[PDB]
């Protein structure tokens, strides 16, 4: 019985810096944030488009338009070079100001 949620910022980049290839689509962190926690998915859905809101609200992630219709939409969320190791360090970090 343990849902201990992270940052809104942070369970987008703690997972993409546990994804093996530095690039994940939208439904990576609906992929993370669960492959952590039991379930948070299958009972609270206002945190599930939450994470796409933090997808812009931060930029260092590499969002393309189009693609190679690899994960079949257009759309993907991936961190940069110089961007990645900036928003991993907001998220492995957690939310508690001085």
């Amino acid at each position: 019985d343990s849902k201990p949620p992270y940052s809104y910022a942070q369970l987008i980049v703690q997972a993409i810096t546990m994804a093996p290839d530095k690039q994940l689509t939208l439904n990576g962190i609906y992929t993370h944030i669960t492959k952590n926690y039991p379930y948070y998915r299958t009972a609270d859905k206002g945190w599930q488009n939450s994470i796409r809101h933090n997808l812009s609200l931060n930029r260092y992630f590499i969002k393309v338009p189009r693609s190679q219709e690899e994960p079949g939409k257009g759309s993907f969320w991936r961190i940069d070079p110089a961007s990645e190791s900036k928003l991993i360090e907001q998220a492995f970090r957690k939310r508690r100001p001085r």
